[PDB]
């Protein structure tokens, strides 16, 4: 296998949408943007 991370720790914000996790509050903020913002004003239906 191959996994790297900065080691042993967890985080107090974690995006319960996809399953990240996040330090900073602001930066999970500006991740939701991918749930958030996927596709432009088209025929999907999301
Ligand atoms: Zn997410």
């Amino acid at each position: 296998g191959s996994s790297g991370s900065s080691g042993t720790g967890e985080r107090p914000y974690i995006c319960t949408v996809c399953g990240k996790a996040f330090t900073d509050r602001s930066n999970l903020i500006k991740h939701q943007k991918i749930h958030t913002g996927e596709k432009p004003s088209g025929p999907s239906s999301g």
